[PDB]
């Protein structure tokens, strides 16, 4: 049969309606871009408290010398 | 004069690509149902982050009261 | 210009190379359901 | 007999699909990159876990040895 010009027509419309899956995932990658960059920050503000923990593990070592102090004064 | 088994090849070359192309987009829908998720729990993490300082605060007080008993 | 069998295959090479892109896609988004998983 | 510019709008259509995926794969490219850096960062925020039960630990301590300054 020869090819006709219905045949290539047909070849644009499956390329057009396999683009509009390509621009869902275009959409949806973008989205994910701009949201691990917010989760990103949240990660950092969790990372700068998780420190004042390292101090808070100080501070209850302090606490602890403290109260033997007062055991071995009696 | 082309016949139309002439486009055969490119006929199966579009429906291969459609065909992963389908697959990237089951992966990025469950990525972005994955991402929901992270979400919601990354905000819980940080919402306990009131507990830290709240701790912090009360070991200053523990502080300041130990040192009172240790004039003692 | 009569349209060719160079010109449909020109087509076939173009789509055959931007499946080369697609395929460099779809592992790394399967690459990174995974790792989100473990996240 | 089709001629050349017949298929002019398959040809454009599959330049227009190419520069669209390959946007999808530049931000592609950033996610992982971006996934780098969470990985890095929740690893870190994990391991500082280590520190809660040590203060979890000294607090029992903590504990007893206040029960036995209450007795005295």
């Amino acid at each position: 049969s020869p090819l006709q010009q219905g045949d290539l027509n047909a070849l644009v419309t499956s390329v057009q309606s396999l683009a509009l899956n390509v621009n869902e995932i275009l959409n949806t990658v973008r989205n994910l871009d701009s949201r691990m960059n917010q989760l990103e920050t949240k990660v950092d503000r969790i990372l700068s408290s998780q420190s004042l923990i390292q101090t808070i593990k100080n501070d209850i070592v302090g606490l602890k010398a403290g109260m033997a102090t007062l055991e071995g004064m009696i």
